[PDB]
Parts: C-alpha cells; structure tokens; sequence
C-alpha cells in the first residue's frame, strides 16, 4: 500500500526508479514516502541544521520525481538510516506496509558497511533492498 | 491443519481476519486456537488474576468471531507471548502445524520491540507474522 | 543511584544482602500489563499498588528506597522506558531474578539482554 | 595513546574525570555527514570546525589534546577509518556517550560493536 | 540425488514417510541414507555400546521401510545429531545433496530444544525439516 | 552448593585440583539417552550405574559428593532439567570437559551456552 | 548482469559449470569474472608470491573455460575468500550484481568450515552458493 | 604450555614483551595454503621454511621456542587442526596480530572466534 523509501544519494538512480516502477506495476495504487537520513545531532557550532536537512530532502524528492516516480512526501530524518526508520515508524505507526531501502553499491555504501540492510528487518516490516 | 493464533489487542483487526480468511481459502478444514498472552506472574497484592485473564481471552475470542472467523478455543497464557507459546506447545505437542503471530504495527507493538516475530522461530514451527 | 529491578524477589534476603554490600536505590517493578478488552487506568492502578507492596517488602529488609515505580510487565521494556523518562539518573542496574528453573525473566534472557542499554548490570539470584 | 571518541560529551565532567584517572589523547569527533545534493568541501569544513570546538571544550576541562580530527558521522565508521589511516597509533579507545535514554550511539550499539576492531574499549557515560 | 535422513524415534512417523514420498515424486531416482543418532560416548561401565546402537539403527531402518520408503543404508552415529551429521559428512564428502532432519513436535523434541533445526544449516547443505 | 557436570573427566586430576581450590558438590552426569526401538527403564538403569561409577571416581580423588544424578545425555538439557527439578539448590556450575580436540561438549559449545541459565559457570579442562 | 564467481579448486567442477550454464539460460548476456582466492600475506622468506597466485588464477580460468563457460577475466585475490570479495567490491563498486560462491563439499571444504557461505551475505549482494 | 599464533609479528617487540611477562611456547604459523593447479608438497615445504624463519625471529628476541609448526593459512583452521593433533598439550593460546587497520586476522575476527575452542585466549597487538 504505502512504502517508506529510504534514500538520499541514490534518489536519482535508475535502479531505485525501476524497483518503484515494478511496485507500481504490481500495485497501481502504491504510495511512496521518501525518508532522507540527513539530520545530524546537535553540536557546538551550528534550526539551521534542520533547514539544511530539509533542503537536502526536497532536492532528493525532486531527483526521484524527475525519474517518473510519484512521491507523496519527503521527510528529513536522523542521519542514521536505522534511527530515522525507528523514529518515523514511532511517529506514524501503521502508515507503512514496507520499507524500500536504497543503497549505494557494496564497496561504496556506508549503510551496507553498517549492516543497515539486515538490521532494518528488526522493526517487523518487510524490507526490499535495492542496490544503486 | 491447526494454527496457534497468538493475539490479544489485535483480535478485532481486519488484517488478522484477512490472513485467517486466506488460510481458510487454501485449506477449508483449517482450525484456529486463539492463545491470548494475558496472565501476569504472582504478586504481593492480587485465582482472581487468572479469572481476569480468562475474561480477556473470552473477549478476544468474541472479537475474532465477530469478524467471521471460526475459533475452536481461546486460551489465556503467560503475558509474555514467547513464554505463552513455549508453554502451550509443551502442554499440547503436535497439536499445531503453524503459529500465526498477530502484532500491532511497528512503532506501537510491544512484541515487535521484544523481537517476538523472529524469536518465535526457535520453537521449530512455521511462523506467519501479521501486522494489524 | 541504582535502578533495582525486582517484583517477587523484593522480600528476598539475597537482594537485601547484595544491596547491603553496595548509594541511593530506585525500585522499578515490572507489573503493568498492556491494555485489554475488559479492564488502562484500572490495570495501572493495580500495578502501582503492586509496586508499593514490593517497596514495603524491600524497606522491611533494611533498605531505604527513594521511590518505587510500576513499569511495563516486560522487564526489558520497563528498563528502556525508565531510562528514557529519567536519563542520567542511574549509574547502574541491579537485576533481581528468581533462581533458574523458576525465573521467567531468566527464560526471557533479561540478564543478558539488559546489558544493551549501556549501564553496568549486577545480577542477583533470589529465593 | 588513546583514541577518544566524543562530540557532544567533550565538555562533560564524567569524561574529564575518566581521562584524569588514566598518556596521550587524540579526539575523534564523528561529525562528517556523507555528500548531498545541496552542500563535500562545505560539510567537511563545518565538521572540522565542530571538531575544533569539541577540542577546546575538552582542553578547558584540564585535558591536553594532541590532535582533534573530524571523522564520519557514524562513530563505528569513523573509528574504522581512523585506525586505517594511522595503524598502531592507538593502544585503546575511550568511548564517551550521552546517558542511555538520550544517546544515539548507545541506541546504535556503538559501545558493544566498537570491540570488533581489536582494541580495548573504555566506555564513559556523560551528562 | 542422495539425502541424509536424520531420524531415530520418528522413523515410523507418517510425516517423515510423506516428505520422502514427496521427494520421490519430484525425483524418482532419489536415494535415502538413514543416519541414526544413537552412539553415546565411552563411559566407566559399558563394542557393546556400538552393538546396541547398530541394533537401534537397524530397527529404525525396518520401521522406515515398512512405511513404503526405500532405504539405501542405515548408520548409527553420535548421539548428538549435530555431531553425527558433521562426522558423516567428513566420512563421505559429496555423497549427500541434502539433509532431511526429522524431529518430534515442538514441546516434545530434544533436538528442537537444542536448536538442531537451525544449527544444521552451518554445514553448507540444504536442510529440509520435518515435524513428526 | 555447586552443580558439577562431568562424566568421563570425573577421575581427572584437573577437576579434583579445581574442586580443592574451591562448599557442597552435586555431580550431574549427562548419560541418559532418549528412548529407542530395542531398549527406557533399561537405558536409565545403565545411566544411573554410569553416574554411580563417576561418583566413585571423583570421591576417590578426595572430593566429597553429596549426590550423583544421571541426566539427559545432552549436558545442556541435563543442566536445564536439573535446575527445573531443584530450583535454588545451586549457586554455580562447574563444567568439566575433555580438552579441545577431544571434547564433544566443547564442539557443542556447551561451555558458552551454559551461561544462558543465569548461574556463574566455572570451566575446567581435564585430561 | 555481471557475476563475481569465487572459486579456485572447484574451477574444473561440473556443478559450477552447470550453475553458470543455468545463469546463461536465464540471461544469455551474463558475464562472469573469476575471483581466485590465492594470494597469501607477506612473509619472511618469499612479487614472486603474486606471480605464483596469478599463475593459479590463469590455470583456474582455463579450467573453467574448458567446461564451455565464457570467462571475462580471472583475478587472484587474498587467500581468504571473504577478504578477497570485500577487496574486489571495494576496487570495483557496482561492477557486480551477484556473487557465485563455489565450494568443495561439506566435509572437505575449508570455506564452509569458515562459514564463508553465510558470511558472504554481509556485503549486500545476492549470493548463489554452489557445492562442487 | 602456550600455543603462540603468529607469523609476521614473530619479530615484534610487543609479542616478546608479552611472552616475557608470562612456561613453554609452541609457535603455530598459519602459512599453508590449500592445494592448487600449478604448485601440495611444494607449498607445504615453502610454508615450513616460513615457520622456521618466524621461529628464528622469535628466538632472536630472547624467547625459547619448543617447536614451530606450519599450519593452515586460516589461523582459525590452523588452531583447530593443531588442537586435534595434540589434544591437552596447550593450556592457552597467545594470539599475536598486526594492529587494527593492518591486521587481516582482526578483519576475520580471529580474536573473538578463537575463544570457541575452549581455551583462554591472550591477544597481543604488535607493530
């Protein structure tokens, strides 16, 4: 029904678009919410941090839309994809039927190095992993 | 053949009913036993505790029946779903061919926070997980 | 300040013995069941009465108890939620379980999983 | 020589207290976010300013800091990458986290996963 | 091709027979070697121990044959099913394309309590788990 | 009171040496195989004779043994079932294994999995 | 699309060839890069070590080609298959859509004893395991 | 008697320092690669020469070495196979690795997985 699409740098990637196009093909009614892990924690030096994160999320949304994908909403979340997912699910329980986790390729992906692809299963939702 | 349906608060949920209706569609002979994790351990202040748990189980059974699901029996078990399953399987070995674990959505579910969905596999029975 | 997680074992000499060896103590009593069809305000009330009774039992052994709190009936969820409520308030957890062969909490591997929060865990076997 | 992993807790008395109990210290500040669409040179610059600010905070507590480095915003990736950059330079890691209930790093089990590198890990809870 | 069928008490069970009959249906050429975990380690009191184990293995073979299953050979192995598998694979590398692990029901099974069903995967062969 | 888990190593000097360093001892002898087609009363009987023989071997080394019990041939199941039978009776487990390279119990990771019950585990390598 | 085929001693095996022939049948365009774990670390006694490893890789390539398999390239990597994969993925991110891990049979395989078949999943690529 | 697992770090002062703090030592040198297409007798020979060279390096630091053995190039397989060959001969393992950031063995989590055999493991970081 509604998918939580977790992506930032891979928002412009053909592979992500292709998977979402596959999900549209099996379900024309499918809705995609882009969750952009971009918010760093508070620091000593720098609202401004959130504003910058919001800008990254909007830029991500536009990149995914330009690929022919309808995007219901883009949200900036914690810079940890695992923390971002946990916190989005807490904020909106029952909104999402699946997670689409979009990563850079092994060898380049920070999230893969952090084992996000397997740890994302602990939440209890189906996880579709896309390599971009 | 016979499914151990583990649910309490989600007994009235359309998603649970739908899955059980799917299981009926593939097997018209399917039988469902509702195991309701509701029994807290002995305390300092409060038979009465069991009686209250039995009341919750019956209420759960009625909620699931009102959804068009035939329910063979409802049992109240340990308030830990994992302990309840272990103890029901011990009490009736070979009665059940599968577990249907019904949880609240991620973000709201206590059982998901406790990793019941993956830990339930250790018993050796197939686990169908339904989010409600 | 120690987070003492106990319910049935609050009266046990082993836990008293351990706390005497050890400071302030807060008693967290996993006793609040999730909402049901027949009975939230009611079950919470009963849980807080349970917490009060456990606190009396511990104090009767000679232990001063700063506060007792009823938490989620899952010790692990109770601890998580107490740490969230009062961050930085505890320097350690004292987990009091029944002995193996009787402990539900041991069967739920509360003793090992309690370490994930980041605090030192002292495990006492009582009764 | 100790690899001190801290950012927000660089000013915390608990970390100072721990380093006083303990030698040379290098401060590794997980603060560099991955490249984005709007802002790499820019975010790195901001991260290095963040690292400098954390170093001042620690030195202000009475701790001499050999060098401060901004690393990947994931403490685990930061540590891995620092060990790769300067192999053999550190005899231990000092991990300073916020308390459970506030710590993102604890939620990410940085405290347990940090042991995989092969070095002794001392965990300090601050604030 | 050739299956290592791990069973002792469940040798006479309809469910085991049924699965092996399913495997015959998809592959008429399928061959079954019954590995019977029955050999205890050396003790203080009691060749005789092995002889007793061999007797149990033969009894198991006859029980499975009486169910209409062709059995190429029965072997008695270490009383630990995990050690028995490891040692049979060491003794005959490449003989087996799969393991069929037959257990008693959860609540009754020693092997399930010992997590044999998931630990058996570490060897690198496909594992079919049958509950009897 | 210690739960001493041993069978073949009951005569070993290493186990004696360890128990001398350490109290009451109960010897749990994993020796009871599950029911079979040819031989339950019979195999139990043989297992209890095995337990008695192991007890004599240990006592012959200078160790007083309160009781010896034959348990399930899986050390882990034996321990679980003994703790269930007599909850609170043991303050610790003494696990005596053959050395690595000969021990079936080590291969079955009994030494690490024994910790799940909640009791302190002392591991002795014998022979 | 492009598969990282991890094999050394099993390069001449019919089972490996058969799987790659299956992959060709579903995708005539499939490309195979043979990664040969053969490079030991620096020692006290013995460029020469690399040269010997390169010789093993070429020999492996020829063995796989003689089986009717097109091989795009053979590379010698770290003697640890896990380290070899990690390092190849780092050197060429996005080159590979899958890993084909070819092992000797359980009972004989060093890589299986080292749990390479399950540990290989941590990289984030699909793993096809072939026993030879 | 200690099983000292080292190859490149056999000359390292850190390992010497550790062995001086500690008895008999056997040096197990993971250096034997599996059979190949071009080169078994040959690669074994080269591995045993490697083992001899590592033994000289260690002895040159002031450590008496009872025997040096070339084992499987996987430290974990080498250890398993040595324990099988000579059961009961070792009371402990001394694992000498390069530092994190250079160690292949650390990347392979040899330091944590070595504990599964049942013996005490002392981990030395060298170079």
């Amino acid at each position: 029904a509604r998918y939580l699409v977790v992506a930032h740098r891979t928002a412009k990637s053909p592979e992500l678009a292709a998977k979402l196009k596959e999900l549209l093909a099996q379900d024309p009614e499918a809705r995609f919410v882009l969750l952009v892990p971009a918010v760093p924690p508070p620091g000593w030096v720098y609202n401004e941090v959130r504003r910058r994160a919001e800008e990254e999320a909007a830029a991500a949304k536009r990149a995914l839309e330009a690929q022919g994908i309808p995007v219901e909403e883009a949200k900036a979340g914690d810079i940890s994809p695992l923390l971002a997912i946990e916190e989005e699910l807490l904020a909106h329980p029952g909104a999402y039927q699946g997670i689409v986790l979009s990563t850079l390729p092994p060898g380049l992906s920070r999230w893969l190095r952090l084992d996000v692809h397997t740890q994302a299963e602990r939440f209890g939702l189906p996880v579709i992993h896309v390599i971009a």
